[PDB]
């Protein structure tokens, strides 16, 4: 194997410049069909909504999906248009490059892949709200969002 395994799983925020922040996290937290998923902590009021079913399709992209499956309908990461801080909403499950970070055994870039050369979109936070960021492919080694993903 390599790359993360299907599962359900919690999701961190952190960066690559400080992928371990320590105690406290901000969570993906599911707030509603077609709502934005926000950064939450792991708290009473949120648990139930912070799980999520990431898969990989022969694509080697990844899905992520709220609570399991079985609804109506399957929900998860998604976006209506994709432009800079867009909220990422809780949606038909949009396709995912997960990009392992240095030094990490779990920590990875969601990338949403778009036409633009250049340039790449990752899922980060702007005051709690899960949000899609730009960024120039520029060699920086500049600092990005990332998250953890760890077992549920």
């Amino acid at each position: 194997m390599a790359s993360l395994e299907d599962g359900t799983y919690r999701l961190r925020a952190v960066t690559t410049h400080n992928p371990d922040p320590g105690v406290g996290g901000e969570y993906a937290t599911v707030e509603g069909a077609r709502q934005p998923v926000k950064a939450e902590p792991s708290t009473p009021p949120f648990s139930e909504q912070q799980i999520w079913q990431v898969t990989r399709n022969s694509d080697g992209q990844y899905t992520i999906k709220y609570q399991g499956l079985n609804a109506p309908f399957e929900y998860g990461f998604s976006y209506d248009q994709l432009e800079p801080n867009a909220p990422v909403i809780a949606g038909d499950p949009k396709e995912y490059i997960l990009q392992l970070v240095p030094s990490t055994a779990d920590v990875y870039i969601i990338r949403a892949p778009i036409q633009r050369v250049g340039v790449d979109v990752e899922v980060g936070v702007q005051g709690n709200t899960l949000v899609y960021k730009f960024f120039p492919v520029d060699g920086s080694g500049g600092d990005r969002p990332a998250w953890r993903f760890t077992r549920e």
